DNA sequence: TGTCCCTTTATCTCTCT
RNA sequence: GAGAGAUAAAGGGACA
């Protein structure tokens, strides 16, 4: 606190410039999360982290300061960084990724040691022995894989991509125990599939959303009238222990006071953060129904997303100015809010769609049509600022900038485009009509990506097909499209 | 003190249809 | 329209 500000005041000249050139929300994030000990061995071995061998980045190093530990995690890496990169063959994004978490120390350490046994005699690859260590206690789920990998898979007869799935969030170690404790109890006893059994356990919280189900299944159930199915479906996100436990207590109250079907409550329970979209629904459908005018459907819609809870409150706050000071229509601002994130795409269009029609051209049914998806705030932030870009450089239209911008990871394909569009064209004589065609579906961004792979680097299998006809398939189902055919 | 571990909520991207 | 994945943040606990 005092102390951490201290020893950052003191220091902050000296990082503000070379080698990290730190800027001051870089330096209250280490400093709050961090703490004292982690600014000052920043400063300290300033030199030795973004030197070689190890040439770490400011962002890096940051990333890695960030938490409870980070000297000690800052010092290991130093260390272990070229053994991972040398006799393991880990990147160092790699190698940072495992440090970037509490504990980071411990984790770098245990997969050092482990990393040889998993791989060669469980058979994983290192990207998922990385997955499982890119954690807070990635120690402990890397030693409980280690040990019950084998019994969970030869007994209960899951996958080792199952049990990679639920080690690979916080409390791994905690999630894995507990399948192996009651997956037999509640395959045989509340008739749960083993994959429905994983799909509960698969997220942060498991331990805490499997023992739930068991509690609380025959409630939902026998008394509620819901499906397993559908208690399966509320479970099987982050905080699904939260969400349950609120579907026994808010069902009967939604339903009769504010006239939802059940069918509607489980939508709204099926996503991070349900137990707070419910509660969201249930105090703020009123003044959305009576004063603003919605439907209970529309509400419905606008709480059936992660983070519900804060697109519904962002609607409240804004569909008056946005209806009557940008002209928008409600129904417009329902979809717009009706995605995760709907909050900071709707935040994000009242910001930006003067700036788009009053600068750039773009009509509001282009805007919301980029804001209508996943992701909205950043499609819109990436066309702002790469349309004039795109248009200069490559003679883009706007609408051909619209277009690939009005599907999720609009941001990725715009970017995509911003960098492989020359030497798809220079270099390969493709059209910009191809590759933006190419960008114009969802994974604009790989379809791109498994382009330019083929391209620059054949694989026999497309080596039949000429530019235009990887360009048609790469158009008609993207990645998986060129995937699927490799595969012949 | 500092370090390590567990849980819940928000946001973003890919695929299918 | 739906499903799946991913990153992050916040909170909490523990130990000394």
């Amino acid at each position: 606190g005092a102390r951490a500000l201290e020893a950052l005041l003191t220091v902050a000249g000296e990082l503000r410039g070379p080698p990290l050139q730190l800027d001051t929300g870089q330096l209250l994030k280490i400093a709050k999360r961090g703490g004292v000990t982690a600014v000052e061995a920043v400063h300290a071995w300033r030199n030795a982290l973004t030197g070689a061998p190890l040439n770490l980045t400011p962002e890096q190093v940051v990333a890695i300061a960030s938490h409870d530990g980070g000297k000690q995690a800052l010092e290991t890496v130093q260390r272990l960084l070229p053994v991972l990169c040398q006799a393991h063959g880990l990147t160092p994004q790699q190698v940072v990724a495992i440090a970037s978490h509490d504990g980071g120390k411990q984790a770098l350490e245990t997969v050092q040691r482990l990393l040889p046994v998993l791989c060669q005699a469980h058979g994983l690859t290192p990207e998922q022995v990385v997955a499982i260590a890119s954690h807070d206690g990635g120690k402990q789920a890397l030693e409980t894989v280690q040990a019950l990998l084998p019994v969970l898979c030869q007994a209960h007869g899951l996958t080792p991509e199952q049990v990679v799935a639920i080690a690979s969030n916080g409390g791994g170690k905690q999630a894995l125990e507990t399948v192996q404790r009651l997956l037999p109890v509640l395959c045989q006893a509340h008739g749960l599939t083993p994959q429905q059994v994983v799909a509960i356990a698969s997220n942060g919280g498991g331990k805490q959303a499997l023992e739930t189900v068991q509690r609380l299944l025959p409630v939902l159930c026998q008394a509620h009238g819901l499906t397993p199915q559908q208690v399966v479906a509320i479970a099987s996100n982050g905080g699904g222990k939260q969400a349950l436990e609120t579907v026994q207590r808010l069902l009967p109250v939604l339903c009769q006071a504010h006239g939802l079907t059940p069918q509607q409550v489980v939508a709204i329970a099926s996503n991070i953060g349900g137990k707070q979209a419910l509660e969201t629904v249930q105090r703020l459908l009123p003044v959305l129904c009576q004063a603003h005018g919605l439907t209970p459907q529309q509400v419905v819609a606008i709480a059936s997303n992660g983070g519900g809870k804060q697109a519904l409150e962002t609607v409240q706050r804004l569909l008056p100015v946005l209806c009557q000071a940008h002209g928008l229509t409600p129904q417009q601002v329902v979809a717009i809010a009706s995605h995760d994130g709907g909050k900071q795409a709707l935040e994000t269009v009242q910001r930006l769609l003067p700036v788009l029609c009053q600068a750039h051209g773009l009509t509001p049914e282009q805007v919301v049509a980029i804001a209508s998806n996943g992701g909205g705030k950043q499609a819109l932030e990436t066309v702002q600022r790469l349309l004039p870009v795109l248009c200069q450089a490559h003679g883009l239209t706007p609408e051909q900038v619209v277009a690939i911008a009005s599907h999720d990871g609009g941001k990725q394909a715009l970017e995509t485009v911003q960098r492989l569009l020359p030497v798809l064209c220079q270099a390969h004589g493709l059209t910009p009509q191809q590759v933006v065609a190419i960008a114009s579906n969802g994974g604009g961004r790989p379809a791109l990506e498994s382009i330019v792979a083929q391209l620059s680097r054949p694989d026999p299998a497309l080596a039949a097909l000429t530019n235009d006809h990887l360009v048609a398939l790469a158009c008609l189902g993207g990645r998986p499209a060129l995937d699927a055919v490799k595969k012949l």
